[PDB]
RNA sequence: GGCACAGAAGAUAUGGCUUCGUGCC
């Protein structure tokens, strides 16, 4: 109950990424089950520019493939990083609907199609 | 031609591809001014070693206020970086995939985009 | 020379870029 987390529902599974590690510029959530290897870990960061004019937000999500013929081994690992850049003198509505569009563009099955088969964009 | 539609609440935007490479497409939103179009660029490449694909998606949209010339003021933007391993399963593929989805999907998320909100509750 | 790197920093984004690091021919 006590631990920070994000909660990922997929269908009627929910996965809990919990706070391991917070600093002033970045985060990591982990999800803790399984091997303490290959773990299931979201990194945020959210960061100004020079010149203070816009702002980088990165999260990183990073999905292992662990074998356990003995001991755990990651096989290989697999991420989908975002990167936004929000302008700080822009209006919320601007980065409401930047977010509203990239919610959208994430859930179409054609995007789907892309990173799981390789297909191109475009119907 | 050919289109990605994008829903946001009971609205939607019709993109329409405007440019392809071998390995890269531009869509826009044809409707308005040619100045600050909704824009998606989407890229497949592969690795070095021929062992992985790496999809880039970005999302431009400038804002442009309309007092007779049109005008962007400022563009913000949102890119993915996507990392397939090739002789992966399309159920470890798959699981990113809605990994992702859930993830953007997250008020969280919004909080972090919309409001500077840092992750966890 | 050429190539690799989910190495680091910068960039409101042809961000298919720049610089720096490390490694392979």
């Amino acid at each position: 109950s006590m631990s920070k987390t994000i909660v990922l529902s997929v269908g009627e599974a929910t996965r809990t990424l919990t706070e391991i590690q917070s600093t002033a510029d970045r985060q990591i959530f982990e999800e803790k089950v399984g091997p303490l290897v290959g773990r299931l870990r979201l990194t945020a960061s959210l960061r100004q520019n020079g010149a203070k004019t816009a702002y980088r937000v990165n999260l990183k999500l990073d999905q292992a493939d662990v074998v356990d013929s003995g001991l755990p081994k990651v096989r290989y690992t697999q991420v989908w990083s975002h990167d936004v850049t929000i302008v700080a003198n822009s209006t919320e509505a601007s980065r409401k609907s930047l977010y509203d569009l990239t919610k959208s563009l994430v859930a179409t099955s054609q995007v789907e199609d892309l990173v799981v088969n390789l297909v191109p964009l475009g119907r």
